[PDB]
């Protein structure tokens, strides 16, 4: 497939590590779709070169530049910087359908069946289940949709200061319409849910397709012992992330 | 309506306080349906008399008695005591459709529109969103269904040691089938979600129809100052519970 793709995002080198591990995991599980990543000029050359290898397409977005359509909204609402860059995922009209995935997610199995879904499909967010988690979602690139989202961001902002509030407000039929737009929780398993509802994780966790390290601490914020091959019910996943980073990404950064 | 009813449960005097406040809140918001409560012999006479006043029907269930259909399963799986008593809600065949509600819930607005739903309708559980929270659900009394649930409880038990695991396993199409069986989160707003996703609560919390004090600490475990009329983003709801308990239930317990 050349007109469908997984799309991730990174505005710095820290999250680029996540994007590289994510991209590697998608290749590892033999995706037949394209891989694209939105980056900013703040991503260093070393990381960019690595990204050029793992991803089929590397797009550069600079909302700090007056030439960007989102620049004005950025001046007005500074807290939406990351959100505004993220919204450019809808500008990738070279693709007919895409699956946006946070840079802090990890794929455990082929998830190409997500392309069977329609915009806007996403998994329920723990905490407030009638809102979908914007870390993983199926959408359709469109300049019109992009302009509409940018307009809402400018006009009213986001109820949670991030893209999730904005997207839930725009795609507000999600909770009460079309069960097919509710992606199973295993396509965006928030690593925190392993504590909140451990019994559920024990019963269904083994079916996890995508792990999302939602929260303050990211995989790259841990120390990993290459000897014992473990970071210093959440480790199992963190160790998979590090096994991939250690085995595939680090050597790649060294060219 | 005489063949439809809200059904709650209490095995002791502590939860009877909750059942009385819940029942009062349903009357306060002018429900046109019947009110029923499952009780056990452990509920004292004082509480029972109060329950006989607030509820249209008080049913007594004693799984500790060999004559009860669930007794044997209780001997085999002791951790399911409360669950087995709860399952008797399906034995109330005098009603064609019911809304089960935990004794630790509180109604903030008329919710008779829930009777438009079909079994099994329930709200998403925070923590693991692909499981429904069993604190509030629409079901259809049936001896066959009761027997089927009892059989599963005996044969395999519950993945979480309580009724929620059992019910989710039995009604396992919930997460992927019929969006109408997904009751809006405001029909079972877990008081904890006020912390997890505060932004969401600020944006939609005002629409809460049912508050659920899910967790270790219940309303009756707090001290309430009748002078300042406040317990000693969660108080607002706890104070409503206590206003009702203080204003309507306490005087009732005094006859
Ligand atoms: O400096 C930054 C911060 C974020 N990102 C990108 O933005 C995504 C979202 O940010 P992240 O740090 O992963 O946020 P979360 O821990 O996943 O959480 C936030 O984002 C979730 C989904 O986007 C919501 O469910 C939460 O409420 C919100 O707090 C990341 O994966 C990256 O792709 C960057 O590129 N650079
Ligand atoms: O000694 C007891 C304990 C419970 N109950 C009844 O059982 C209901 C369920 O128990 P509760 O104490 O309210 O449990 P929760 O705090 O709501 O939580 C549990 O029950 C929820 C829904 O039933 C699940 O979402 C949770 O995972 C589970 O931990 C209560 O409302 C009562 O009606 C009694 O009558 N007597
Ligand atoms: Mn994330
Ligand atoms: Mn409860």
């Amino acid at each position: 497939m050349t007109d469908q793709a997984f799309v991730t995002l990174t505005t710095n080198d820290a999250y680029a590590k996540g994007a590289l591990v994510l991209g590697s995991s998608l290749k590892q599980h033999r995706t037949s779709r394209r891989l694209a990543v939105l980056t900013t000029p703040q991503v260093s050359d070393t990381m960019r070169k690595a990204l050029e290898i793992v991803f089929d397409e590397v797009i550069t977005v600079d909302i700090l530049d007056s030439g960007d359509s989102a620049h004005l909204t950025l001046m007005k609402r500074p807290e939406l910087g990351v959100t505004l860059t993220k919204l450019h995922c809808w500008s990738l009209t070279q693709y007919s359908k895409c699956v946006f995935m946070d840079a802090d997610t990890l794929v455990l199995a082929n998830i190409d069946d997500l392309f069977e879904r329609e915009e806007l499909s996403a998994a329920p967010d723990p905490g407030w289940p009638d809102c979908f988690n914007s870390g993983v979602f199926v959408y359709q690139p469109s300049v019109e949709t992009y302009n509409q989202l940018l307009h809402v961001a400018s006009e009213q902002g986001s109820f949670d200061g991030g893209d999730q509030g904005l997207l839930n407000t725009f795609f507000n039929s999600w909770a009460t319409t079309d069960i097919r737009k509710h992606l199973p929780f295993i396509y965006n398993l928030s690593s925190i849910s392993i504590y909140s509802y451990l019994p559920a994780f024990k019963a269904f966790g083994a079916n996890a397709k995508v792990v999302h390290f939602l929260g303050q601490t990211k995989p790259w914020n841990y120390t990993y012992d290459t000897k014992t091959k473990s970071v210093r019910t959440h480790p199992q996943f963190l160790n998979v992330w590090w096994d991939i980073f250690t085995t595939s990404v680090v050597p790649l950064l060294q060219q």
